[PDB]
């Protein structure tokens, strides 16, 4: 039996007791609401910050809603974190990952801009990617509405947002924004197709993210298996920016993260690979229900400060 | 300050630390999802039963979904428990109270039929009552689809479901079903209007059920203050069936349950009044997070067995 | 016309046909002898028990005679029932309620200690109460002479004894004996002044206990209307022990018992309220003349077992 | 035309202009003195330290010479760095890597114990490994003669010493010393056989370490190709300690270090992979001739501090 932390196991047993409908059995609005409720009850509360401000920027389909987080009311030029939430490209929003964003802003002492990108099935692949790229380019242009100057950008995101992290870094690598990507932080990302992976079979049920949910998200999003914007393991890694890959040992898509970090080493790129032991997918947003995951996030923070130099 | 059990106080501290939005500040589906998560994560797992079966019966608006619970695959004629869930007539469903239902069925060794009645704001007062009454009459008719002959019915429900319990017993008292109500069990019910009561002021915040939530529910359901189907304290108590009223000492609507039991005594009716000390509203569905509440439920069960003979 | 059971009505008709004199018309010795004769006639025969033993304990005015009833010569530690007979504090003794005591001991499988407390007018208020309190404390101390160990006491009594039951529970509540009152069972008690009550007017004549007798007892006992030891509705109910209140629907002091049960609910205390339908005051001691009153006693017994756990 | 830093390229071109003999064309003593003279000229001078002290410990073939470096005469318990020098297992000693050792001790503020292990061809494989393992176990036991307490050990070494670093970590993993390996730092290690690698062909000549020298060292050391103590890529990686792998982009054995870091990710182990751009093998010891390599060492140091927490 795989190792599970005691506080992690208690959370999994409560989810098993709840025994709700699957995502596919709910309406879309119900599925999205259940994710709000899960993170609402499981995550630590928001940090207080000097600046929490809603903005928007132009996108290919229309305006893209954004939210700026900053512990400082005024700050000098520096890197700006551009955050993309998880949720399979189907669920999640600015509120499901709000508390985590306030934590990243507080602990990094850098500004964070979260992207409220368009969701599937209403907006299938590559809608989410289009919006994350556009928003990241916009932040990288130091617009006056943002109120602080970017000397570089730091894409970061969990799961689907970790997929978006890598894709955005590849798109900006090929066609630079006004400043470079100085660091990327894909957190338990989907980089290679998880179908057929050993982690997917081993952790298919009972570890928060299920094989059934992965298939539900896949059916809604409709990413093409040969498209590097859907599966960025297929992209060109030879100029990948400095990278921190964080995975979970109990994640059904753990091996997708392993694959990506291996590909970066194969291409000679600098990478920190951290595989959190005894916790699941989504550990960044369950920091109250599973208190030991706060320490896992803090290790990512420490790696980020190190890699920023 | 009022007495609070240590495990109860730890649960309240967790809720306070979460510092979530009010039900009114969420979308309606987010409010419903937050209740699914509250019970889902805080209650004990379901009992294993011989029979857990979805069914439906005709109602005035269309079909009424039902769920049958029975520890026995087949059984002789006997009383049948008809259960109405809490949630202000706005939230809750068959799943939010599913584990509690399996526990009632296991500990009573009687069949339980839970009612998936229509909810406000989509279906305001008296839609919930219409469906609860219709389902209870249908069970009382011993339909072949149920496979359980009813010698009598036992209305039971928590909070809004405790309101429904009393209204149904009054409606069936006035126009009998095929068999009588042999016992009713309103658990922390709303019987009289809570506005103005001492308990509402004393426990308006910080005790799971809040004054703000009570107001949210009241606005959606739109019960007429003069209608005994809304506030059954106004009804005729002179032929009330044998009753167990269970309240919580920390409940903002505690005094409404006190009022009902006093009205039963005033009318010469047999009643067991149990006020659980140092726990809150909703204690029937938080039996894992607050382990001492399992004993509270078991006291209700013991009183039911006694009052059934 | 109030509902009267057929067997109860026939007994009332026989009493009327015999047309005996009132308590004021008889001599004190004759009144006491007629009470002996009524129960000796009307009640079911005594149960055979291993132990029926006279005892005594020190009191504030000399020794208090007691009678111990137990189905077992030797038993484990457990609650001990402490019984106070009815009779207005003027008539009755250890023999008038002897068969009832044997029935309680047989059906509960607990020891019962009946108190031969001082009677008015020879010994007016508060004599009876002082003796009932002293005897209950003595039993609660597990004295060697009792022959069994008390883990708690259960005060119980009919009418004036129901008054004594509540007063004793309040006095031991304020100044504890060696073990707690774990349950009290006031049976058709006098808790509030019956003067002015609707039940006193409705059942003033022809229902075994008469208005004339109530006034007779009151003149003899001379209880202070403002003293909670005379009228324990005036006492502090906030810490009342678990309670079973039993009344009779045709009792002139029925509303007194209703008042007390209501006051317990108002104070948030656990209480079973049972109002026996279609029978009179004294139903616990007329179980042969009115055979259905045995079932009434058995309902009280069932409630006692439930409330003891 | 692979990228080469300007100061790096100047160093390589001066070496080319000298046109010195190969390792095969020199005597053993000439080769070893040649390496002493290269580092003596090319590396930065020694840091001044409170403690630079020769020690020794028992080994499998007699006493193993050690040298202790510490910026502090007296310190709290903490990890102790155990260092193994490069030189193909044929050349190098405590003096060729002395200045680098003082730098590591100064910048980490941790004690460093360098190992004077037995050299080939006089002592072929596995003599060097045996000595490195024995010395690391000795340090890990916190012997009185060490003068400070080890709470853990940190194996570190360049090239052949990077090979020894990994092998020691595997041996202590299978058979623990008194304290764990808390971090390992293999610097341009030989982990997998370089023969057949793309890096070996691309950088066979002109980049400090030549293919000819690799062959010369290999024939002297005579490591068994199937032995994980000779080629630790063959070892069990499933419990590898936290790791920092540092390589150089112009290193003929660069791909061996890539292979090892990929194998750790594949096994789910935490690893920092740093590939220094535009510098060669041996960059840790040419920090005066190529001043930009001081920054490369400082990046390794920063990663070490981060991974130690
Ligand atoms: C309801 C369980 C958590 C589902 C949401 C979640 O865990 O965030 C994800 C985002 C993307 C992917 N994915 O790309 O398969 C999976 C998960
Ligand atoms: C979010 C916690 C409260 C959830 C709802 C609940 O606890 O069940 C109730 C049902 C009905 C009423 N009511 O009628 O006011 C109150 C509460
Ligand atoms: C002969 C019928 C009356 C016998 C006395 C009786 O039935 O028991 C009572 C005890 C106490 C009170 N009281 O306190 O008013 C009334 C009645
Ligand atoms: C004469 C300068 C190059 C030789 C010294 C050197 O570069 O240190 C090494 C140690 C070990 C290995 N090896 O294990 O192949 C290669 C190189
Ligand atoms: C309203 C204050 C709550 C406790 C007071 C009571 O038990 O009636």
């Amino acid at each position: 039996t795989p190792f599970i932390r005691p506080d992690m196991k208690a959370f999994l047993e409560a989810i098993a007791a709840m025994a709700g409908p699957t995502l596919a059995e709910m309406t879309l609005e119900e599925a999205r609401a259940s994710y709000v409720a899960l993170h609402g009850m499981a995550d630590r509360p928001a940090r207080e910050l000097a600046v929490i401000r809603n903005l928007s920027c132009p996108g290919p389909a229309g305006d893209i809603p954004l939210r700026l987080y900053d512990a400082r009311e005024s700050r000098e030029a520096g890197p700006v974190i551009t955050f993309y939430h998880g949720g399979g490209f189907v669920i999640g929003d600015l509120d499901t990952h709000h508390n985590l964003c306030t934590e990243i802003a507080a602990l990094m002492d850098l500004p964070v801009v979260a992207v409220d990108y368009r969701l599937a099935p209403e907006h299938p692949f590559p809608a989410a990617i289009e919006d994350c790229e556009a928003a990241t380019r916009w932040v990288a242009s130091s617009p006056s509405e943002l109120g602080r100057t970017a000397s570089g950008v730091i894409p970061i995101g969990d799961s689907a947002g970790g997929n978006a992290t890598i894709v955005v870094s590849q798109l900006l690598g090929a066609k630079p924004a006004d400043v470079p990507v100085v660091l990327q932080v894909p957190i338990f990302p989907l980089a290679s197709d998880a179908v057929g992976s050993a982690s997917l079979e081993a952790f298919a049920e009972g570890f928060v993210l299920t094989k059934a949910s992965i298939e539900f998200f896949d059916t809604a999003y409709k990413a093409d298996r040969a498209d590097p914007r859907g599966f960025p393991i297929l992209g060109d890694h030879t100029a990948a920016p400095p990278t921190i890959v964080a995975t979970a040992s109990l994640d059904p898509i753990r091996d997708s993260g392993r694959d990506y970090a291996k590909a970066l080493v194969e291409a000679g790129r600098d990478v920190v690979y951290l595989e959190m032991e005894g916790v699941t997918h989504s550990f960044t947003n369950i920091r109250a229900a599973v208190p030991s995951t706060q320490g896992d996030l803090e290790r990512i923070i420490a790696a980020m400060k190190m890699m920023l130099g």
